[PDB]
């Protein structure tokens, strides 16, 4: 895989964007166009942003953060734009928060798992996420097309093998889209009645505790959703086999290709009985099953 080598001076950084896991996110203009720039905060980043760098240099999906090139003085990745930023800002941000359908929702998680499948596909080996969770998926063409970025606060998404210090698999992925199925569909964040810090989350999901049950939820997205939740991550389907299934179940989705646009006050939280209310409505999934079905 090959990167553009490019000059600072060559780049007008704007404002900060955000902050990752390791260094800091700017909005950028680099050859007329606006990119993404992750710059180097300390001299500890550099062994992170050349893994980084090698990775990404091989990777080329679209459901992935396209990396244009690299500067060596000073260290920083020069990425594409997402001009409607991240998922999590989009669910959970500041107000106004957009309406989103079902439709949007079972798209964003097609998505997701094109780009992961793609990682797992990897030759000779497999691309590992480790860290997928919803500020680490980016969104442009009005909401609508979802990128992952930054391969690896994220227990909540994490599959217990990882924090036991267990011996994991791209299987661990599995169970982090599981999570983000669940939070697109009720717009809620994972544990968030736990409080913190993170270790009251791990034991929890150690112990077998996870989201709640979504009422209405369509049969064939609850078997779905619960089989990536598994403990033991060999009952998890693969990234392959989530692909196909959420390919098929999009025909009972039109409309994914609907920006983003309306203002939403929906915002209010019911409650918690064992079972939470979706955001989403199936009211429509179920009507276009039923044509076909019976
Ligand atoms: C991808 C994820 C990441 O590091 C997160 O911490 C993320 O939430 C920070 C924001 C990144 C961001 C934001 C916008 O618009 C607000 C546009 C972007 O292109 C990016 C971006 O590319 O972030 C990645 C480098 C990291």
């Amino acid at each position: 895989g090959s990167l553009h080598m490019i000059d600072y001076k060559e780049i007008e950084v704007e404002e900060v964007v955000g902050r990752g896991a390791f260094g800091v996110v700017c909005k950028a203009k680099w050859r007329a166009k606006d990119v993404a720039i992750k710059q180097i905060e300390s001299e500890s980043e550099r062994k992170a942003f050349i893994v980084e760098l090698r990775q990404l240099s091989r990777v080329n999906h679209p459901n992935i953060v396209k990396l244009y090139g690299a500067c060596l003085n000073p260290v920083c990745l020069v990425m594409e734009y997402a001009e409607g930023g991240s998922l999590y800002n989009v669910l959970h941000g500041a107000e106004p928060l957009p309406y989103y359908t079902a439709a949007h929702a079972m798209s964003w998680c097609l998505q997701c798992s094109q780009g992961v499948a793609y990682l797992h596909s990897m030759q000779p080996k497999a691309l590992i996420h480790r860290d997928l969770k919803p500020p680490n998926l980016l969104l442009v063409a009005g909401g609508t097309v979802l990128k992952i970025c930054d391969f690896g606060g994220s227990a909540a998404w994490m599959a217990p093998e990882v924090f036991e210090g267990s011996n994991y698999s791209e299987k661990c992925d599995v169970f982090s889209w599981g999570i983000i199925l669940w939070e697109v569909i009720t717009r809620r964040k994972p544990f968030d009645e736990i409080g913190g810090p993170a270790f009251r989350i791990m034991w929890a999901v150690h112990n077998g505790t996870r989201p709640p049950l979504i009422k209405n939820l369509p049969k064939p997205i609850e078997s779905l959703m619960t089989r990536c939740w598994s403990k033991d991550p060999s009952q998890r389907p693969s990234m392959e086999e989530i692909v196909k299934i959420m390919t098929h179940l999009m025909r009972y989705f039109p409309g994914a290709d609907e920006p983003l646009q309306y203002p939403c006050q929906h915002s209010l939280p019911p409650g918690e009985d064992g079972r939470v209310e979706p955001y989403v409505d199936f009211a429509e999934f179920y009507r276009l099953w039923s044509v076909d079905h019976g």
